[PDB]
RNA sequence: UUUUUUUU
């Protein structure tokens, strides 16, 4: 072993820490504790038993309301601002099935509706179920929940359905998403929510007694949430004979779902869509006959196909198809050329280019903006070009959705983001390169990767769909039909790629204590070894004992709507009075960063960040400083001018702030704070003590450590605690920096792309790791006295410190156990604070001078 | 160097 720096502490510091610790050791409530032991002490049937009493509002109906609504439905359908849309709504395909759906719901607990774009299932099915109940004089027994994957969907659909009923939002229709609602009346109502909303409500209503019809939408996307929720319905439905579930799906492996609920009824409702012709690589080449400019397999693949098509393509269009580079988006000039070909032949209408990511979007944009080509600068000032990317701003504007200045043709360069999430309406032409990026997880290298791959059949049929919303259009797929037959049906179901810590933990609140056995029953079962890794992580942060059973701290973490590691971070920040900065770090990790990356300004966004970082060498503290600066700009009425000069999204910034306030109100209700204000003075008296902040951050992100080793932009020799070589991601504020006060870092996500990168990081000090971590041992290996952490990092430490530190840990552990089991704010002049002050004092030794 | 989404 090789020893790191000395962490020994001054005598007079040690002694005061010893006075403080013994002040803590001298001292001589519990509604939470009783809920905790109650959860552990009941079986499943008692659990089901008791959640039914406590949730029985729908057993009560209001007959005078049933009859009045029923009267006003019969009468509103004779008025006329209410049969335009009855005629209009009845020209949607779903309405042809109205009676048949009603009948199918009546006869079955679970039906499946399979539809496609335009079919109207999402807007009409809940209105058919509702109106059926009002008409039959059953209004008040009817509460309908329709889940969506996305926040924006939930809103727009609710508004539209509400508009179709000539009601303001809040009446028969509403929506609910994280921290924003327009709730509908309790009974005779339809509510559109994100799936995760419902899944959090399960904790209070684990058997869904508080709704009559559940409509799961868009399940074919195989999000973790709908996958989880279909798996839970298999537990819930046997004890809820009268609950109705309608599954709804696009035409993307529909039979899987049908098969999953024994073999339930299935409707196929058609979409409303213009014809779109599908040209493949051989056909695009055959019309542009562009030529290309300076592993096989690739003609092992391409040549049996090339024969079956000897007769029907030109001489050697068969050419380029032998070129590996002809497919995908290797050659951006090919693509730019196809943009030009569409610009002069084929009538007007926007072009939508699908490229795998930021880099290629950038190349193609520059090639149009400053062109080499003869047929480039003719067209330059007759194209309205927008790049479209999650990290770019143009999406959340409006200039991209409205049609172009006349004489100009709109061109959209985009990631997969325009497949479902973002919709442009004058698109007539789609160039589908067939290339995208996806995250992947190797289960026993622990490397998460970001890889360019071929799209799926599912992605292509959707992309094609995007061409035909306003008029017959065309989808150009820059790969060959031989490529397509190698392509997969659908993406990998995200639950097969995800970490399961929060899922395993949250199942405990639903009285599902065996994660292996429940998870195994999903449409696609996760690798059991991933589950194991999940459990060990929760065992390590002590959310579970080593039986696998919930700890008092684990219950608190389960109840916070954030990943457990960052929950632990937030609770700790309540104890050590640093709520505001840490909840910022927490919120930004959980959601995303408020910075754009607008094309070409990479260099000066880099410079904004480094300035916001204030030399604190922390991506996480940089976001907090950003929020501090944001708050002031608002106080100064300079909000827009601030967000503009600093490449920041004001709407990410506000959402970050609603999240922090959510964590502060929750922490108050759980009795960790005396105030629900995230900015409260008492809650924040240590929020400027940067070494302390680093410690609590480290407390959350532990055990993700990394250690930098050499000098020398600047080049780095850094390796995570597992031994693997990493570098700071260049988007991170620590990339290329030199002269850190410490060689140690914590990180939330590591990700392999061009290299194995730490996506985010905070410089931490050895003593902070040692106090809050584990694997702490005091020994002598050379003839030096050491003190270690995680049995991985060994620091020189005299033994008078090793002993105070080890005692400090023993006290820190006892205190944390007791705050979890009997939550109360830490009294400012009580015995517990003494121990807090003890820890603060040791950590202050590493203040930057 | 920067696929994308979500939380009573």
């Amino acid at each position: 072993i090789r020893l790191g720096c000395n962490v020994s502490a001054p005598s007079g510091v040690l002694e005061r820490v010893k006075e403080l610790m013994e002040d803590y050791s001298r001292a001589p409530d519990a509604k939470f504790q009783q809920q905790f032991r109650h959860l552990l002490s009941v079986n499943f049937e008692e659990f089901v038993a008791e959640t039914k009493e406590r949730n029985a509002d729908l057993d009560w109906v209001n007959p005078k309301l049933d009859e009045r609504l029923q009267l006003e439905l019969g009468q509103r359908q004779l008025e006329e601002n209410a049969k335009k849309r009855l005629e209009a709504r009845k020209k949607l395909p779903t309405m042809k099935y109205a009676d048949d759906i009603i009948q199918a719901v009546r006869e079955n607990q679970v039906i499946l509706i399979v539809g496609s774009t335009g079919c109207g299932k999402t807007t009409q099915v809940p209105q058919i179920l509702l109106d059926d109940a009002i008409s039959r004089g059953c209004a008040s027994s009817c509460r309908i929940i329709c889940t969506q994957p996305r926040r924006i969907s939930a809103i727009a659909i609710a508004e539209w359905v509400s508009y179709e009923r000539c009601e303001s939002l809040g009446n028969s229709v509403g929506y609910q998403i994280r921290l924003e609602s327009r709730k509908a009346r309790e009974r005779a109502s339809i509510t559109y929510c994100t799936t995760g909303v419902l899944l959090q409500q399960l904790q209070s209503d684990p058997l869904m007694h508080n709704l009559s019809v559940l409509i799961l939408d868009e399940i074919h996307e195989r999000s973790v949430e709908t996958d989880l929720l279909m798996g839970l319905l298999k537990v819930i439905l046997p004890h809820r004979p009268d609950l109705k579930v309608i599954l709804m799906s696009a035409t993307v492996r529909e039979q899987d779902f049908c098969d999953y609920f024994n073999n339930c009824p299935m409707f196929r409702i058609e979409g409303v869509m213009f014809p779109v012709k599908m040209l493949y690589l051989e056909d695009v080449l055959s019309k542009t006959n562009y030529e290309f400019q300076k592993r096989m397999k690739h003609e092992a693949m391409i040549e049996p196909y090339l024969r079956r098509i000897r007769n029907s393509y030109d001489s050697r269009v068969l050419d380029k198809l032998r070129l590996p580079e002809s497919e995908g988006c290797e050659d951006i000039d090919f693509i730019a050329d196809l943009v030009y070909y569409i610009c002069e032949n084929e009538p007007e209408g926007a072009i939508l280019v699908f490229l795998p990511g930021y880099d290629k979007i950038s190349q193609l944009y520059n090639i149009l903006d400053k062109p080499k080509t003869s047929k480039g600068q003719r067209w330059r000032d007759h194209m309205a070009v927008f790049p479209l990317h999650s990290l770019m701003q143009s999406g959340e504007q409006q200039a991209v959705f409205r049609r172009p200045p006349a004489g100009q043709r709109k061109v959209i360069i985009s990631t997969i983001i325009a497949e479902t999430s973002v919709t442009i309406d004058d698109v007539v032409y789609v160039i589908n390169s067939g290339r995208t990026k996806a995250t992947n997880y190797d289960i026993e290298t622990n490397i998460q990767s970001l890889d360019e791959v071929w799209v799926t059949k599912a992605n292509t049929q959707q992309r094609r769909g995007r061409a035909g919303r306003v008029r017959p259009g065309i989808c150009y797929n820059l790969f060959s039909r031989a490529r397509e037959d190698r392509m997969d049906d659908i993406p990998t179901p995200e639950i097969l790629r995800s970490k399961l810590e929060s899922i395993i933990l949250s199942l405990k609140l639903l009285h599902i204590d065996d994660p292996y056995r429940f998870l195994q029953t999903l449409i696609n079962a996760p690798n059991p070894e991933a589950i194991k890794m999940g459990v060990e992580l929760l065992k390590r942060i002590e959310a579970l004992d080593q039986t696998g059973t919930l700890t008092p701290l684990g219950m608190h973490l389960a109840k916070l709507p954030i990943d457990p590691q960052m929950g632990k971070m937030i609770l700790m920040s309540a104890l050590f009075c640093c709520l505001d900065p840490i909840t910022s770090a927490a919120a930004a990790l959980s959601f995303k960063s408020p910075f754009y990356s607008p094309l070409g300004k990479e260099s000066r966004v880099d410079e904004i960040k480094r300035r916001m970082a204030r030399n604190m060498r922390s991506d996480h503290l940089m976001v907090h400083n950003t929020i501090i600066a944001y708050r002031d700009s608002r106080y100064s009425h300079a909000e827009r001018d601030f967000c503009y000069k600093n490449f920041l999204s004001s709407m990410t910034l506000q959402q970050l702030e609603r999240m922090k306030n959510q964590f502060s109100e929750l922490l108050y209700n759980y009795k960790f704070l005396a105030s629900s204000n995230c900015k409260d003075a008492a809650s924040n008296k240590n929020s400027e003590k940067i070494p302390l902040l680093r410690a609590i951050i480290g407390a959350g992100l532990y055990p993700n450590m990394a250690h930098l080793r050499k000098s020398r932009r600047a080049i780095h020799t850094m390796a995570t605690d597992d031994g693997r070589r990493v570098n700071f991601h260049p988007s991170s504020v620590n990339s290329g920096e030199s002269g850190f006060d410490s060689a140690y870092f914590v990180y939330f996500q590591r990700q392999k792309s061009t290299d194995l990168f730490l996506l985010d990081s905070t410089m931490v000090f050895p003593m902070a790791l040692i106090i809050f971590g584990d694997g702490v041992e005091a020994g002598v290996t050379q003839n030096t006295p050491y003190l270690c952490v995680a049995k991985t990092y060994y620091f020189k430490c005299n033994r008078e410190t090793a002993d105070v530190v080890i005692q400090l840990r023993s006290n820190l552990e006892k205190l944390l156990l007791k705050k979890a089991l009997y939550p109360a704010p830490i009294e400012e002049n009580g015995y517990e604070k003494q121990l807090i002050k003890a820890i603060e004092l040791l950590l202050s030794l590493d203040e930057r001078l």
